[PDB]
């Protein structure tokens, strides 16, 4: 009973702050991924391997890292009060992962036209979004416990 008031704050942070996290590592992923076709574009510097190295290789590491912290995520049920901005946060990871994942098949076996093809802008907009929705009920999701 009232000592339960505890494991629901818990909850509620580890699973916001996952969400925190998620979020950085995938706009962490968009950056190395922009910085990696960048060098690839028509240049020299780097003349190593041949679209596949430091950058290109960060942001298969922070996708990674990204999609591990949102399976913990996905784990723990939420609570029929975080229900529906969950499904819809989940729904928007999904569009938005698949996104980057590809954009860095394309980048791997040179896909440029693919890469830059891509319509990523409204992918990170739709979750960002839902990130702010679900952000909304979490948050508030206090304020009617005095």
């Amino acid at each position: 009973m009232n000592q339960q008031g505890f494991v629901i704050s818990n909850e509620l942070r580890q699973q916001q702050s996952e969400l925190t996290s998620t979020w950085d590592l995938m706009l962490q992923t968009r950056i190395n991924l922009a910085r990696s076709a960048a060098r690839m574009m028509m240049d020299a510097s780097n003349q190593q391997s041949s679209a596949k190295t430091d950058l290109l290789q960060n942001a298969k590491t922070t996708l990674a890292q990204a999609a591990a912290h949102y399976a913990n995520f996905k784990n723990m049920t939420p609570l029929p009060a975080m229900a529906e901005a969950s499904a819809n946060v989940d729904e928007k990871y999904q569009r938005y992962q698949a996104a980057l994942a590809e954009l860095i098949q394309f980048l791997d076996n040179g896909n440029m036209d693919a890469y830059f093809a891509q319509p990523t802008q409204g992918m990170q907009n739709a979750l960002g979004e839902a990130l702010g929705n679900y952000a909304r009920v979490s948050e508030n999701l206090y304020r009617q416990t005095f």
